[PDB]
């Protein structure tokens, strides 16, 4: 069996067999599909086990030695580990393998094109929250590359019965505060108050200011998590100026340079890497700048469109689109600038085309999630809005996990 | 599964969706890969491909009955059983059978109700029905289309329309509309490769030159109608210009935006889709409603022969085209946006942003789970090619599944026509 994706603007069709190697659910069923559902839907012995076969044997595959005496031997230790402790551990070259291909997996990720460039940091060593605290802080200096940045991933000790987790309870490592006010207006971010809650009622005393960059609340061993200030110095920051509008620096806007994103899972031959954080560079169009607070009662937006004397009565002025390209033009401008990788959604979305029929013809499919690689702005001008895409779950993957505190079991009195 | 939720994630509303469970054909979509992004996912029909036996008509007939007379709290009713019989003799002896005006109507704002791409269902059931199964030429055709025409177009203040030829019988007598749209610019390709007017129809302008049409070779060139009835070869006709209504485009600000000289015509109308009640299939069944803005092509549109009016624009604003981190396909492209709904709105021609569109779907989207049980909605297609993220119904959540009556996609009728 072979399926087929045209472009409708090329015209080019490829040929998709990787999708027969898929194994979990999409979500969609035979009469039903959840294209645009966000998420749709401690392992045993034997469900462990022909998990761990597989992962083994593709990666042995990946080598160009399968059935080999290594990977003969490797699948005989993998399964006595598991006879004996109920898991196993992975190799070195098993979990960089594993990590860079749940990347390569991930078909929400426009930027996949980038996969093989992974830098792997190894922190299954790690016991304790100051351990986290160090690991990550040296991953932050080192995607950061004073401005030119760099893809990694840290992985801390995997699963074992669901009540030692690992967790990062920040949803990216760097992320600014948000506060709401009394009179209900929102100081900072306001996709983060929940969290910024929790930080503060962990004893975090927050400054109380507009781009507070917040605290890592960190958990190693399923122990309560701990509260680590990041150092100012590593965190890259960006100003944001408009190359046109002279008064756009005085908005005051400002966004941090590393994109990491912390809650996530990662799931390598039937393991669960609970906390995993992971780095790259922005596309343009992700900063939500643009949902800050000016003053008492306007967004950004409606802030930008103000100062261009926009006309913001009827919709159908299109003031919204209008001061939405020049926000975007402003962050890629600002980046740029300042030396900051960031790529735009033009150039992002194409790489992604090249990318996608690179790896339909060396792998034999790319997953994608075009409600997901489509960006968020100016969707039909950009090169994957007419590529077909099938969608389809490899393994290794990230996944969506629970947020920690909705499962935590509090250790302190 | 039992009942299957959906969420706005920006208001949290959550919507539970019950009438997917009265789902007939498959999406193309397992357990295991989704095609949510393909255009044509599935060839699932409900009857092979020409004139089926009476027990696979049949079927689908009740059926359409059934929800008919449920529609109007019959069911069971005298009207109900006899019906089922007339359509059952009917069948016998014609190997097909005929809707009722009633049915007819009710089918076809189904279809459009039923139509999960379509973002302007809010007004699914204020749809005009034009019967024309009396229909046996290609001039009947091209009258009936004319009256549709003139009709929808109301002098601006467009209404919603359908008119709907005879059913196909055995598939070789077929009547079709052989344009997508009523109303469409023509696509000549040049000879050192480049395109004149529109390029998205270079390929049926050649079909019209080809069977006779003289093209005038100007720049916004209404397309003839090619129309077919009952299987013949397809005859070319002109629509007249008294009844195209078209609007020149200017920008509000941008005082050198008329000098583009460029304009569009105010009303869609799709013709090349195949309406589907009961199993009847109705070829030839143009369909009309009002454009909204973001629809208008205006910017892929070919004056001269070395730029789009969308690179075209960003010259008159003088951006930096020298990368594309500078935005300006972007901004243009706004720009160009502003200036179509300020022209249709100037000459009170209808016409709809994509953010009053998309906020209306949501509310629509409400109403139905609240009567219907759900709302089939294809978010590939419902969310707007600009400004995604700041529309109501990107953070909506939708469940994509096939009702019927429904329209379909059909072949273009010069990939399977014999000439007499
Ligand atoms: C190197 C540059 C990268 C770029 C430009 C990029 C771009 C993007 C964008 C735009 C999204 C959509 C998210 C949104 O629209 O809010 C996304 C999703 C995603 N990316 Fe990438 N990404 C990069 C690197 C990475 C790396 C290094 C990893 C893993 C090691 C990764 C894994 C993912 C995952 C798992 C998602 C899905 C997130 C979700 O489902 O919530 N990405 N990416
Ligand atoms: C009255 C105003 C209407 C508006 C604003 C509207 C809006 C839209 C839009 C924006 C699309 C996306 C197509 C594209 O962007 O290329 C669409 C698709 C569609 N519309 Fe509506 N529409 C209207 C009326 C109607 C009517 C009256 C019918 C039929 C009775 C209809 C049937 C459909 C169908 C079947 C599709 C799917 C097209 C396909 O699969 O290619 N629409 N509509
Ligand atoms: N540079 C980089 C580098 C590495 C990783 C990334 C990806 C960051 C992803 C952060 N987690 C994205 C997210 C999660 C949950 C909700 C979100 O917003 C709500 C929402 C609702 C509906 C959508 C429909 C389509 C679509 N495409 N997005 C939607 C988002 C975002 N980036
Ligand atoms: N006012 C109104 C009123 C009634 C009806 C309409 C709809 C007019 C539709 C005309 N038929 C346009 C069309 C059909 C098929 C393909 C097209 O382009 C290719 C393409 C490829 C991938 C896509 C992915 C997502 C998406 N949303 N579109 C895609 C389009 C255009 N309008
Ligand atoms: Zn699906």
């Amino acid at each position: 069996r072979f399926l087929k994706v045209k472009n409708w603007e090329t015209e080019v069709v490829l040929t998709d067999t990787l999708h027969l190697k898929s194994t979990l659910e999409t979500g969609c069923t035979e009469y039903i599909c959840m294209g645009s559902i966000m998420h749709p839907s401690v392992a045993t012995k034997d469900q462990l086990f022909p998990l761990a076969k597989e992962f083994i044997d593709q990666y042995y595959s990946s080598i160009k030695r399968f059935g080999s005496k290594a990977h003969m031997e490797r699948l005989e230790e993998v399964n006595k580990e598991i006879d004996t402790t109920s898991t196993y551990q992975l190799k070195d070259t098993e979990l960089i393998y594993g990590a860079k291909h749940a990347w390569r997996n991930a078909s929400r990720c426009v930027g996949r094109i980038q996969w093989s460039k992974l830098q792997v940091f190894d922190a299954r060593d790690c016991t304790t929250a100051h351990g986290m605290f160090n690991y990550i802080c040296n991953h932050v200096k080192y995607a950061t590359n004073k401005g030119n940045l760099r893809s990694a991933i840290t992985i801390f000790p995997q699963r074992t019965d669901g009540k030692h987790d690992f967790r990062v309870w920040n949803s990216q490592l760097i992320r600014y505060a948000g506060y709401k006010q009394p009179d209900g207006s929102t100081l900072g971010d306001p996709a983060n108050v929940q969290f910024t809650e929790i930080c503060i009622q962990q004893g975090w005393k927050p400054p109380r200011g507009r781009f507070d960059v917040l605290p890592l609340l960190l958990q190693a061993n399923g122990n309560d998590p701990e509260l680590f200030q990041i150092p100012p110095e590593l965190v890259l920051e960006v100003p944001i100026r408009h190359p046109k509008f002279e008064w756009f620096k005085d908005l005051g806007l400002k966004w941090y340079g590393l994109p990491a994103v912390s809650n996530m899972l990662l799931e390598i031959g039937g393991l669960e890497f609970s906390a995993c954080p992971f780095s790259g560079w922005y596309m343009g169009t992700e900063i939500g700048v643009r949902d800050y607070c000016d003053n008492s009662r306007y967004n950004i937006l409606e802030e930008v469109a103000k100062k261009m004397n926009l006309d913001m009565r009827k919709t159908s002025s299109l003031w919204k689109d209008q001061a939405l390209v020049e926000i975007n033009i402003a962050v890629l401008y600002s980046f740029q600038s300042d030396k900051v990788t960031i790529v735009d959604h033009h150039s992002a979305t194409e790489s992604f085309i090249k990318h996608m029929e690179n790896e339909y013809r060396c792998r034999g499919g790319c997953p994608a999630d075009w409600v997901w690689i489509v960006p968020p702005m100016s969707g039909s001008i950009t090169p994957v809005f007419h590529q077909e895409m099938l969608n389809y779950r490899l393994t290794p993957s990230f996944e969506y996990q629970p947020d920690p505190w909705n499962t935590h079991v509090w250790k302190l009195v």
